[PDB]
Protein backbone atom coordinates (compact mmCIF):
# COMPACT_ATOMS: atom_id res chain seq x y z
CA UNK A 1 0.00 0.00 0.00
CA UNK A 2 1.28 3.41 -1.04
CA UNK A 3 0.18 6.90 -1.71
CA UNK A 4 1.34 7.78 -5.36
CA UNK A 5 2.77 11.27 -5.55
CA UNK A 6 2.30 12.67 -8.89
CA UNK A 7 3.36 16.21 -7.77
CA UNK A 8 5.80 16.94 -5.48
CA UNK A 9 6.83 20.14 -4.27
CA UNK A 10 10.58 20.11 -5.01
CA UNK A 11 10.88 23.23 -2.53
CA UNK A 12 9.72 21.16 0.43
CA UNK A 13 11.99 21.59 3.68
CA UNK A 14 14.70 18.61 4.13
CA UNK A 15 13.91 16.59 7.31
CA UNK A 16 16.17 13.12 8.26
CA UNK A 17 13.40 10.87 9.90
CA UNK A 18 16.26 8.45 11.31
CA UNK A 19 15.00 4.85 11.10
CA UNK A 20 14.33 4.07 15.03
CA UNK A 21 16.35 1.99 16.99
CA UNK A 22 14.65 -1.63 17.90
CA UNK A 23 15.57 -2.46 20.78
CA UNK A 24 15.50 -6.14 20.84
CA UNK A 25 16.32 -9.51 18.97
CA UNK A 26 15.20 -10.15 15.25
CA UNK A 27 13.19 -7.15 13.37
CA UNK A 28 11.05 -4.86 14.72
CA UNK A 29 6.84 -5.33 14.22
CA UNK A 30 6.88 -1.90 12.16
CA UNK A 31 9.20 0.63 10.84
CA UNK A 32 8.02 3.87 12.85
CA UNK A 33 10.94 5.79 11.15
CA UNK A 34 9.33 4.65 7.60
CA UNK A 35 6.27 5.99 8.61
CA UNK A 36 6.89 9.07 10.05
CA UNK A 37 8.83 9.75 6.48
CA UNK A 38 6.14 8.86 4.56
CA UNK A 39 4.06 11.33 6.43
CA UNK A 40 5.85 14.32 6.55
CA UNK A 41 6.24 13.57 3.00
CA UNK A 42 2.47 13.16 2.18
CA UNK A 43 2.23 16.31 3.86
CA UNK A 44 3.43 18.46 0.97
CA UNK A 45 5.49 20.14 3.10
CA UNK A 46 8.51 18.29 3.67
CA UNK A 47 11.15 16.20 2.19
CA UNK A 48 12.33 13.42 4.11
CA UNK A 49 16.10 12.58 2.64
CA UNK A 50 16.84 9.03 1.41
CA UNK A 51 18.58 7.08 4.59
CA UNK A 52 21.10 5.90 2.31
CA UNK A 53 22.45 9.60 2.47
CA UNK A 54 22.33 9.91 6.15
CA UNK A 55 26.01 10.69 7.74
CA UNK A 56 24.80 8.69 10.66
CA UNK A 57 21.40 6.95 12.52
CA UNK A 58 21.72 8.39 16.18
CA UNK A 59 18.46 7.15 18.02
CA UNK A 60 18.92 9.84 20.52
CA UNK A 61 19.93 13.56 21.18
CA UNK A 62 23.10 13.10 22.79
CA UNK A 63 24.07 10.82 19.08
CA UNK A 64 23.01 13.68 17.08
CA UNK A 65 25.92 15.51 15.44
CA UNK A 66 24.67 18.77 14.14
CA UNK A 67 27.23 19.92 11.74
CA UNK A 68 26.37 16.55 9.62
CA UNK A 69 22.97 17.82 9.25
CA UNK A 70 23.44 21.69 7.98
CA UNK A 71 26.15 20.68 6.17
CA UNK A 72 23.10 18.58 3.87
CA UNK A 73 20.35 21.29 4.39
CA UNK A 74 19.01 19.68 7.16
CA UNK A 75 17.98 21.45 10.22
CA UNK A 76 15.53 19.04 12.24
CA UNK A 77 16.15 15.02 12.78
CA UNK A 78 13.86 13.07 13.99
CA UNK A 79 15.08 10.31 16.09
CA UNK A 80 13.68 7.03 18.50
CA UNK A 81 13.54 3.65 19.46
CA UNK A 82 11.04 0.94 20.13
CA UNK A 83 11.14 -1.06 23.02
CA UNK A 84 9.37 -4.33 23.56
CA UNK A 85 7.50 -4.96 26.83
CA UNK A 86 7.11 -8.13 28.84
CA UNK A 87 3.42 -7.95 28.38
CA UNK A 88 3.89 -8.50 24.67
CA UNK A 89 3.31 -4.06 24.08
CA UNK A 90 5.89 -1.84 22.88
CA UNK A 91 7.17 1.51 24.02
CA UNK A 92 7.50 4.09 21.19
CA UNK A 93 9.92 6.92 21.59
CA UNK A 94 10.60 10.16 19.57
CA UNK A 95 12.99 12.90 19.82
CA UNK A 96 12.70 15.78 17.15
CA UNK A 97 16.57 17.36 17.57
CA UNK A 98 17.11 21.00 16.40
CA UNK A 99 20.46 20.87 13.99
CA UNK A 100 20.87 24.49 14.14
CA UNK A 101 23.41 24.58 16.77
CA UNK A 102 27.02 23.40 18.19
CA UNK A 103 24.76 20.58 19.83
CA UNK A 104 21.51 18.82 19.31
CA UNK A 105 18.20 20.65 21.34
CA UNK A 106 14.79 19.09 21.94
CA UNK A 107 12.39 20.67 20.40
CA UNK A 108 9.85 17.96 20.90
CA UNK A 109 9.53 14.89 22.40
CA UNK A 110 7.63 11.84 23.75
CA UNK A 111 6.83 8.12 24.37
CA UNK A 112 3.75 5.84 23.67
CA UNK A 113 2.83 2.48 24.96
CA UNK A 114 0.79 0.29 22.12
CA UNK A 115 0.30 -3.18 21.30
CA UNK A 116 0.99 -4.68 17.58
CA UNK A 117 -2.08 -2.86 15.92
CA UNK A 118 -1.81 0.37 17.16
CA UNK A 119 2.02 0.67 16.16
CA UNK A 120 1.30 2.91 12.65
CA UNK A 121 -1.27 4.97 14.91
CA UNK A 122 1.65 5.80 17.50
CA UNK A 123 3.75 6.49 14.24
CA UNK A 124 1.42 9.04 13.05
CA UNK A 125 0.93 10.42 16.63
CA UNK A 126 4.35 11.31 15.79
CA UNK A 127 4.04 12.46 12.65
CA UNK A 128 1.37 14.74 14.22
CA UNK A 129 3.75 16.15 17.07
CA UNK A 130 6.74 17.14 15.02
CA UNK A 131 4.67 18.43 12.42
CA UNK A 132 2.84 20.80 14.06
CA UNK A 133 6.35 21.57 16.34
CA UNK A 134 7.29 22.81 12.81
CA UNK A 135 4.95 24.49 10.55
CA UNK A 136 2.57 25.47 13.54
CA UNK A 137 -0.36 23.86 11.93
CA UNK A 138 -2.11 20.61 13.59
CA UNK A 139 -1.55 17.17 11.84
CA UNK A 140 -3.92 14.96 10.41
CA UNK A 141 -1.89 12.08 10.05
CA UNK A 142 -4.11 10.06 12.32
CA UNK A 143 -7.34 10.68 11.09
CA UNK A 144 -9.24 8.21 8.06
CA UNK A 145 -10.99 8.45 5.46
CA UNK A 146 -14.49 6.88 4.38
CA UNK A 147 -15.74 6.39 0.46
CA UNK A 148 -17.80 3.85 -1.54
CA UNK A 149 -16.27 0.82 -3.82
CA UNK A 150 -18.14 -0.55 -6.59
CA UNK A 151 -16.41 -3.59 -7.53
CA UNK A 152 -17.16 -5.42 -11.04
CA UNK A 153 -18.56 -8.93 -9.27
CA UNK A 154 -20.78 -9.78 -6.74
CA UNK A 155 -24.13 -10.28 -4.41
CA UNK A 156 -22.48 -7.35 -2.44
CA UNK A 157 -21.12 -5.09 -5.14
CA UNK A 158 -21.18 -2.18 -3.41
CA UNK A 159 -19.27 -1.22 0.08
CA UNK A 160 -18.55 1.45 2.19
CA UNK A 161 -15.25 1.27 3.45
CA UNK A 162 -13.00 3.12 5.66
CA UNK A 163 -9.37 3.05 5.96
CA UNK A 164 -6.61 5.24 7.49
CA UNK A 165 -5.98 8.28 5.48
CA UNK A 166 -2.71 6.98 4.00
CA UNK A 167 -4.36 3.76 2.63
CA UNK A 168 -3.45 1.12 5.76
CA UNK A 169 -6.35 -0.79 8.02
CA UNK A 170 -9.24 -0.75 5.38
CA UNK A 171 -11.82 -2.43 6.68
CA UNK A 172 -15.52 -2.58 5.37
CA UNK A 173 -18.79 -0.53 7.04
CA UNK A 174 -21.43 -1.92 5.22
CA UNK A 175 -21.66 -3.46 1.78
CA UNK A 176 -24.94 -3.69 -0.40
CA UNK A 177 -26.97 -5.25 -3.56
CA UNK A 178 -27.57 -1.77 -4.16
CA UNK A 179 -25.68 1.73 -4.23
CA UNK A 180 -24.12 3.53 -1.27
CA UNK A 181 -23.44 7.04 -1.56
CA UNK A 182 -22.39 10.44 0.77
CA UNK A 183 -20.74 9.27 3.30
CA UNK A 184 -20.93 12.02 6.39
CA UNK A 185 -18.58 11.70 9.24
CA UNK A 186 -19.86 12.47 13.02
CA UNK A 187 -17.67 15.04 14.43
CA UNK A 188 -15.93 12.11 17.52
CA UNK A 189 -15.34 9.92 14.60
CA UNK A 190 -17.94 7.13 15.90
CA UNK A 191 -20.33 7.18 13.22
CA UNK A 192 -21.46 8.02 9.53
CA UNK A 193 -24.11 8.57 7.85
CA UNK A 194 -24.84 7.76 4.25
CA UNK A 195 -27.27 6.88 1.80
CA UNK A 196 -28.71 3.64 0.91
CA UNK A 197 -30.52 2.43 -2.47
CA UNK A 198 -31.25 -1.28 -0.75
CA UNK A 199 -34.63 -0.99 0.69
CA UNK A 200 -36.12 -0.36 -2.11
CA UNK A 201 -36.68 3.49 -2.32
CA UNK A 202 -33.80 5.45 -1.11
CA UNK A 203 -32.82 6.05 2.39
CA UNK A 204 -30.61 8.10 4.90
CA UNK A 205 -29.12 6.32 7.95
CA UNK A 206 -26.47 6.72 10.81
CA UNK A 207 -24.30 3.62 11.42
CA UNK A 208 -22.50 3.32 14.50
CA UNK A 209 -18.58 1.87 13.55
CA UNK A 210 -18.21 0.28 16.58
CA UNK A 211 -21.07 -2.50 16.61
CA UNK A 212 -22.62 -1.93 13.48
CA UNK A 213 -25.95 -0.65 14.24
CA UNK A 214 -27.89 1.31 11.87
CA UNK A 215 -30.39 4.13 12.88
CA UNK A 216 -33.04 5.20 10.13
CA UNK A 217 -32.94 8.96 9.70
CA UNK A 218 -35.60 9.05 6.71
CA UNK A 219 -36.49 7.42 3.08
CA UNK A 220 -37.24 9.57 0.24
CA UNK A 221 -36.90 9.84 -3.83
CA UNK A 222 -33.72 9.10 -5.16
CA UNK A 223 -32.53 12.79 -5.52
CA UNK A 224 -32.81 13.52 -1.80
CA UNK A 225 -29.93 13.03 0.76
CA UNK A 226 -26.54 14.36 1.14
CA UNK A 227 -25.90 14.40 4.73
CA UNK A 228 -23.29 16.78 6.74
CA UNK A 229 -23.10 16.51 10.76
CA UNK A 230 -22.79 20.04 12.59
CA UNK A 231 -19.59 20.40 14.35
CA UNK A 232 -20.93 20.84 17.78
CA UNK A 233 -22.58 17.49 17.43
CA UNK A 234 -26.04 18.30 18.05
CA UNK A 235 -27.49 18.43 14.32
CA UNK A 236 -27.40 16.81 11.04
CA UNK A 237 -28.17 18.53 7.94
CA UNK A 238 -29.97 16.72 4.63
CA UNK A 239 -31.84 17.63 1.71
CA UNK A 240 -35.42 16.28 1.80
CA UNK A 241 -37.97 17.66 -1.45
CA UNK A 242 -41.40 17.15 0.58
CA UNK A 243 -41.81 20.28 -0.06
CA UNK A 244 -42.17 20.26 -3.55
CA UNK A 245 -38.62 20.63 -4.16
CA UNK A 246 -35.29 19.50 -2.61
CA UNK A 247 -34.60 22.23 0.47
CA UNK A 248 -32.48 21.92 3.36
CA UNK A 249 -33.42 20.15 6.34
CA UNK A 250 -31.96 19.87 9.93
CA UNK A 251 -32.24 17.26 12.55
CA UNK A 252 -31.64 17.89 16.47
CA UNK A 253 -29.48 14.54 16.99
CA UNK A 254 -31.07 14.27 20.37
CA UNK A 255 -34.99 14.57 19.74
CA UNK A 256 -35.28 13.98 16.49
CA UNK A 257 -36.90 16.73 15.34
CA UNK A 258 -36.74 17.86 11.51
CA UNK A 259 -36.90 21.39 11.29
CA UNK A 260 -37.27 22.64 7.60
CA UNK A 261 -34.02 25.24 6.76
CA UNK A 262 -34.77 26.68 3.17
CA UNK A 263 -37.86 27.21 1.59
CA UNK A 264 -37.33 28.14 -2.01
CA UNK A 265 -39.03 26.17 -4.84
CA UNK A 266 -35.53 26.01 -6.06
CA UNK A 267 -33.56 22.52 -5.61
CA UNK A 268 -31.38 23.29 -2.67
CA UNK A 269 -28.90 20.96 -1.71
CA UNK A 270 -25.48 19.18 -0.61
CA UNK A 271 -25.42 21.44 2.68
CA UNK A 272 -21.79 21.97 4.49
CA UNK A 273 -21.04 23.69 8.03
CA UNK A 274 -19.34 26.67 8.75
CA UNK A 275 -17.20 26.01 12.32
CA UNK A 276 -19.89 28.04 14.66
CA UNK A 277 -22.83 25.31 13.69
CA UNK A 278 -25.19 28.12 12.61
CA UNK A 279 -24.43 28.81 9.31
CA UNK A 280 -24.55 26.19 6.02
CA UNK A 281 -23.52 26.65 1.98
CA UNK A 282 -25.01 24.86 0.49
CA UNK A 283 -26.29 24.33 -3.87
CA UNK A 284 -29.28 25.83 -5.28
CA UNK A 285 -30.56 25.98 -8.75
CA UNK A 286 -32.42 29.15 -8.28
CA UNK A 287 -30.04 30.86 -11.03
CA UNK A 288 -30.38 28.30 -13.73
CA UNK A 289 -27.25 26.32 -12.88
CA UNK A 290 -26.02 25.60 -9.69
CA UNK A 291 -24.40 27.63 -7.63
CA UNK A 292 -23.19 28.09 -3.95
CA UNK A 293 -24.98 29.61 -1.15
CA UNK A 294 -25.48 30.07 2.26
CA UNK A 295 -27.68 30.81 5.00
CA UNK A 296 -28.28 30.65 8.82
CA UNK A 297 -30.31 28.04 10.07
CA UNK A 298 -32.06 30.37 12.52
CA UNK A 299 -33.41 32.47 10.06
CA UNK A 300 -32.58 35.18 7.35
CA UNK A 301 -32.43 35.52 3.77
CA UNK A 302 -30.10 33.34 2.25
CA UNK A 303 -26.73 35.06 0.59
CA UNK A 304 -25.11 33.71 -3.02
CA UNK A 305 -21.54 33.36 -2.32
CA UNK A 306 -20.21 31.92 -5.79
CA UNK A 307 -20.38 34.56 -8.51
CA UNK A 308 -17.70 33.63 -10.60
CA UNK A 309 -17.93 30.48 -12.96
CA UNK A 310 -21.27 28.95 -14.93
CA UNK A 311 -21.95 26.60 -12.02
CA UNK A 312 -20.39 25.64 -8.91
CA UNK A 313 -21.30 23.36 -6.34
CA UNK A 314 -21.19 20.24 -3.81
CA UNK A 315 -18.93 22.38 -1.45
CA UNK A 316 -17.14 21.97 1.42
CA UNK A 317 -16.23 24.37 3.70
CA UNK A 318 -12.89 24.63 5.20
CA UNK A 319 -12.43 23.91 8.89
CA UNK A 320 -11.56 27.69 9.67
CA UNK A 321 -14.38 28.69 7.89
CA UNK A 322 -12.43 31.25 5.40
CA UNK A 323 -12.69 29.24 1.96
CA UNK A 324 -14.40 26.55 -0.11
CA UNK A 325 -13.53 23.52 -2.04
CA UNK A 326 -16.06 22.99 -4.66
CA UNK A 327 -16.35 21.87 -8.21
CA UNK A 328 -16.16 24.04 -10.49
CA UNK A 329 -17.89 23.87 -14.15
CA UNK A 330 -14.90 21.07 -17.79
CA UNK A 331 -15.27 20.69 -14.30
CA UNK A 332 -12.22 20.45 -11.59
CA UNK A 333 -12.32 21.16 -8.07
CA UNK A 334 -11.59 24.55 -7.03
CA UNK A 335 -10.51 26.89 -3.90
CA UNK A 336 -12.31 30.13 -3.25
CA UNK A 337 -11.68 32.43 -0.64
CA UNK A 338 -14.96 33.98 1.21
CA UNK A 339 -13.43 37.11 2.09
CA UNK A 340 -11.84 38.00 -1.61
CA UNK A 341 -13.67 36.52 -3.46
CA UNK A 342 -10.71 34.59 -4.98
CA UNK A 343 -10.90 31.57 -6.42
CA UNK A 344 -7.81 29.52 -7.54
CA UNK A 345 -8.68 26.31 -9.75
CA UNK A 346 -6.72 23.09 -8.00
CA UNK A 347 -6.88 19.92 -10.54
CA UNK A 348 -6.67 19.21 -14.04
CA UNK A 349 -7.77 15.68 -13.54
CA UNK A 350 -10.99 14.60 -15.60
CA UNK A 351 -14.34 14.56 -14.02
CA UNK A 352 -13.33 15.98 -10.28
CA UNK A 353 -16.19 15.42 -8.23
CA UNK A 354 -16.94 15.48 -4.21
CA UNK A 355 -14.01 17.20 -2.71
CA UNK A 356 -13.43 16.60 1.06
CA UNK A 357 -11.16 18.86 3.15
CA UNK A 358 -8.81 17.10 5.56
CA UNK A 359 -9.75 18.53 9.40
CA UNK A 360 -6.75 20.74 9.44
CA UNK A 361 -7.48 22.17 6.11
CA UNK A 362 -4.48 21.64 3.95
CA UNK A 363 -5.17 18.57 2.21
CA UNK A 364 -8.24 17.60 -0.03
CA UNK A 365 -9.31 14.19 -1.51
CA UNK A 366 -11.97 14.29 -4.26
CA UNK A 367 -12.45 11.27 -6.77
CA UNK A 368 -12.11 11.70 -10.99
CA UNK A 369 -12.10 9.60 -14.04
CA UNK A 370 -8.68 7.80 -14.85
CA UNK A 371 -9.34 5.94 -17.72
CA UNK A 372 -12.17 3.48 -17.83
CA UNK A 373 -12.05 4.14 -13.39
CA UNK A 374 -12.87 6.25 -10.83
CA UNK A 375 -9.99 6.73 -8.71
CA UNK A 376 -9.15 8.50 -5.06
CA UNK A 377 -6.93 12.21 -5.55
CA UNK A 378 -5.05 14.10 -3.28
CA UNK A 379 -4.38 17.64 -3.59
CA UNK A 380 -3.08 20.27 -1.31
CA UNK A 381 -5.13 23.55 -0.70
CA UNK A 382 -2.35 25.61 -2.13
CA UNK A 383 -2.61 23.74 -5.33
CA UNK A 384 1.04 22.61 -5.34
CA UNK A 385 0.77 18.91 -4.02
CA UNK A 386 -1.01 16.60 -5.74
CA UNK A 387 -1.18 12.74 -5.52
CA UNK A 388 -3.21 9.27 -5.67
CA UNK A 389 -4.14 6.90 -3.02
CA UNK A 390 -3.59 3.30 -3.48
CA UNK A 391 -6.02 1.57 -6.26
CA UNK A 392 -8.59 -0.61 -4.70
CA UNK A 393 -10.71 -3.31 -6.49
CA UNK A 394 -12.85 -1.67 -7.92
CA UNK A 395 -14.62 1.88 -9.10
CA UNK A 396 -14.37 4.46 -5.65
CA UNK A 397 -16.69 7.46 -5.36
CA UNK A 398 -17.75 9.82 -2.50
CA UNK A 399 -14.49 10.03 -0.53
CA UNK A 400 -15.39 11.49 3.01
CA UNK A 401 -12.30 12.47 5.52
CA UNK A 402 -12.93 11.86 8.92
CA UNK A 403 -12.44 14.34 11.97
CA UNK A 404 -9.15 14.70 14.18
CA UNK A 405 -9.25 11.59 15.93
Amino acid sequence: VRIEITQGVDSARPIGVVPFKWMGPGTPPEEIGAIVGADLRNSGKFNPIDAARMPQQPSTAAEVTPAAWTALGIDAVVVGQVQPSADGSYVVSYQLVDTSGSAGSILAQNQYKVTKQWLRYSAHTVSDEVFEKLTGIKGAFRTRIAYVVKTNGGKFPHELRVSDYDGYNQFVVHRSPEPLMSPAWSPDGSKIAYVTFESGKSALVIQTLANGAIRQVASFPRHNGAPAFSPDGTKLAFALSKSGSLNLYVMDLASGQISQVTDGRSNNTEPSWFPDSQNLAYTSDQGGRPQVYKVNINGGVPQRITWEGSQNQNADVSPDGKFLVLVSSAQHIAKQDLETGAVQVLTDTLLDETPSIAPNGTMVIYSSTQGLGSVLQLVSTDGRFKARLPATDGQVKFPAWSPYL
